[PDB]
């Protein structure tokens, strides 16, 4: 349990988790639910804020780094599959937006 | 804006790994979509960014903060997403390269 990884959970996870746009993204992309018979084709890595959180909370990742790249892939994958047009486009971007303002205050050293 | 300690770590740190990288070539100018071909890229793409513009307002103080820089980056590897076909080698090359850009904030000063 680094810094790093305590202010990941402690703040950039407790912003991203509460946030109103938060909803699609706190768990898995249910392929079958939403009729996207494609989505697992284009994803081949799929993630969301429920497993990261999950990650947090039993001490999963080594590096603070690790955790960043789970985000980062959530977000990715958002804008990868989905039309530039669509409204979960927009709500990955306003997360990921505050995901990077909280990330630029991170401690700095990877300390256990 | 002004120079931070931040500031000057995202640009001779972060922005001079990311510049030199094989696959920096197609992002260190605008997208130019009279030349490539893509008459749609201004259409979909409403806030073009790119590494050289960033460098730039780094090199002339344009950023007050951190922040407002790794958002740059941010919009710059989005664009690409959103813009390009999932299948495009452009989208490989810019996962390699956000990956190093995360990699390296992560051991920016806390300040
Ligand atoms: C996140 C994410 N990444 O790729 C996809 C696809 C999603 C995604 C998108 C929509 C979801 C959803 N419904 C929803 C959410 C926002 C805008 C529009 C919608 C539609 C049009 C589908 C109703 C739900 C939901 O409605 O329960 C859950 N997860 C989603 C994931
Ligand atoms: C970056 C970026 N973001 O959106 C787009 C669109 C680009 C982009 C894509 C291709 C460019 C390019 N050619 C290139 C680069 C990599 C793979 C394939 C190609 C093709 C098929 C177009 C030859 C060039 C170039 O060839 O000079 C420049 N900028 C690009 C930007």
């Amino acid at each position: 349990v680094t810094n790093q990884l305590q202010y990941l959970h402690k703040v950039v996870m407790k912003a991203l988790w509460k946030h109103q746009f938060a909803w699609p993204f706190r768990q898995p992309v249910d392929a079958v639910k939403l009729g996207l018979p494609d989505y697992h084709k284009i994803i081949k890595q799929p993630m969301d804020m429920g497993t990261i959180k999950r990650r947090l909370e039993n001490n999963y990742y080594w590096a603070a780094s690790e955790c960043m790249q789970d985000f980062n892939t959530m977000f990715t994958n958002c804008y990868i599959y989905n039309k530039p047009t669509d409204d979960i486009v927009l709500m990955a971007q306003t997360l990921e937006k505050i995901f990077l303002q909280k990330v630029a205050s991170m401690p700095q050293e990877e300390q256990e």
